[PDB]
């Protein structure tokens, strides 16, 4: 059972601009996703302070990076708070808590898209490098769900029949054919060192066999 949704107009416009831009500094997508993971880890850590049982679904707070040359995918996995079905639809489908309109105004005025995270929409920088993004998520209070979009104005959500996660979020970037450099461990390592060295949660790069 698959449900289809439309992006809010402003989000569709943002995705269109990102998807199509010749913006060369594409490596920033990774720090944005890592930053989101860190934020979600902050969220579960915070809740756990007053309700320890929230970590029954897993005590480890970490971020894993998983390149897959065979599938041409780069996966970012965290054990953060995850998202309920409602959270998932709202966070990805709407302006939600972000400064999306101010960002679009700033872009029109010639701002650098590296500022995207400052406007609370860093996730969409994934489309600099990905033709399709899948987001699998598990929150303590809901089932495991899979969100996906290849842009073009719509996304889908379905209950995930994949491998169960205890709790957290997995972002699967289905890379553009010209963007396979982000499957190279040496490339990933350097991007993490440049832009994510002061994230306090452990970030582990899984080197391909
Ligand atoms: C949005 C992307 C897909 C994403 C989300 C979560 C997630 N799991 N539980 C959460 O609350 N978040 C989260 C974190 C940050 C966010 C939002 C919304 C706006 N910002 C800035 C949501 C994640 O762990 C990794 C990710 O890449």
């Amino acid at each position: 059972e698959v449900e289809t949704f439309a992006f809010q107009a402003e989000i569709a416009q943002l995705m269109s601009l990102i998807i199509n831009t010749f913006y060369s500094n594409k490596e920033i997508f990774l720090r944005e996703l890592i930053s989101n993971s860190s934020d979600a880890l902050d969220k579960i850590r915070y809740e756990s302070l007053t309700d320890p049982s929230k970590l029954d679904s897993g005590k480890e707070l970490h971020i894993n990076l998983i390149p897959n040359k065979q599938d041409r995918t780069l996966t970012i996995v965290d054990t953060g708070i995850g998202m309920t079905k409602a959270d998932l639809i709202n966070n990805l489908g709407t302006i939600a808590k972000s400064g999306t309109k101010a960002f679009m105004e700033a872009l029109q005025a010639g701002a650098d898209i590296s500022m995207i995270g400052q406007f609370g929409v860093g996730f969409y920088s994934a489309y600099l490098v990905a033709e399709k993004v899948t987001v699998i998520t598990k929150h303590n209070d809901d089932e495991q769900y899979a969100w996906e979009s290849s842009a073009g104005g719509s996304f889908t959500v379905r209950t995930d029949t994949g491998e169960p996660m205890g709790r957290g979020t997995k972002v699967i970037l289905h890379l553009k054919e010209d963007q396979t450099e982000y499957l190279e461990e040496r490339r990933i390592k350097e991007i993490v060192k440049k832009h994510s060295q002061f994230i306090g949660y452990p970030i582990t790069l899984f080197v391909e066999k």
